[PDB]
């Protein structure tokens, strides 16, 4: 019948991007799983406001503590002729 709400915000931990390790190869994110495999997160998606990194194995889900400004400002429009 009535379901209602559709899924469960379950986080392992709260980390802050600083721990995180930024691979320029393929500006992906990394992280130690407390399971084996080593989180995993595209810049883009931090920048899209994704803010989780998954796990090829457990698939686990950590909320990414990072300064939303440096990774917003960039993008932003373009109106004063800011710079
Ligand atoms: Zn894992």
């Amino acid at each position: 019948g009535s379901s209602g709400s559709s899924g469960m915000a379950v986080f392992h931990d709260e980390v802050e991007i600083e721990d995180f390790q930024y691979d320029e190869d393929s500006e992906t994110y990394f992280y130690p799983c407390p399971c084996g495999d080593n989180f995993a997160i595209t810049k883009e998606d931090l920048e899209n406001g994704e803010d989780v990194a998954t796990c090829p194995s457990c698939s686990l889900i950590i909320k990414v503590i990072y300064d939303k400004d440096q990774f917003m400002c960039g993008e932003t429009v373009s109106g004063p002729s800011s710079g």
